[PDB]
């Protein structure tokens, strides 16, 4: 398939942050980002936390699509793996927070046609671990 | 089954055309719009449509899904309705349905209380700005 239903759902639900972090971020050294970049980039991040966590915890999902439930169970598995119930390791690689940053970065290939790569996508985990430890136990 | 997964894809790709819309729009009067909210609406809206156009042509739908190929078919009915007897302003078509996701896009984020008085001015905007495309 040529589809990403949840990530689609998620992000249509995020519009105002998701705009925000993308022009923010259009020519953001990750290495000297400012202050204003880090509170995009966190407030687009804690947008898709919030739409996710719901989507999981309500079931909000077709079982019987097989591609939706597979992909909706990943989402479930990467949250049972942050809250404890199978692991809790929020930050862990293709973990809860790892699959968020995707999201964005796949916003901005989507939305603006640029590909990051490694020194973005691991500044966004710097600033989740700094500002998000709390959201799980 | 309850889903808006045409919709979705393509505001997912207009994200910054969407958030200008909203923004613009939260303190504005249907009967006296700026400028910039003119275009700030018609720049969401022609997003939106070449979006659309292309699921279309392009038939972007499991068409095995019931409701998502209902509509689709929809949208490919009001698609060939706009191309004469040719209607692309009329209720429930092609532009009427842009319209709608626009306001469905403004209340899955914001939670605006929009209706008939807001979407009667879109359709304003988008014959006033688009009529050209079908002559
Ligand atoms: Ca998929
Ligand atoms: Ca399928
Ligand atoms: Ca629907």
């Amino acid at each position: 398939s040529m589809s990403n239903t949840i990530s689609d759902r998620i992000v249509a639900r995020s519009v105002i942050e998701a705009a925000r972090f993308i022009q923010s971020w259009e020519d953001a050294d990750p290495d000297s980002l400012t202050e204003d970049q880090v509170l995009a980039a966190a407030g687009f991040a804690a947008r898709l936390h919030e739409g996710l966590q719901a989507t999981v915890l309500q079931r909000l999902v077709d079982e019987s699509n097989h591609e939706e439930y597979r992909e909706f169970k990943a989402w479930e598995e990467a949250l049972l793996n942050a809250d404890g119930r199978v692991a809790s390791s929020p930050f862990a690689d293709w973990g809860w927070w790892y699959r968020i940053a995707n999201v964005m970065l796949a916003t901005a290939s989507q939305n603006v046609g640029v590909t990051w790569g490694s020194r973005v996508h691991g500044r966004l985990m710097a600033i989740f671990q700094d500002k998000f430890k709390q959201r799980y136990e």
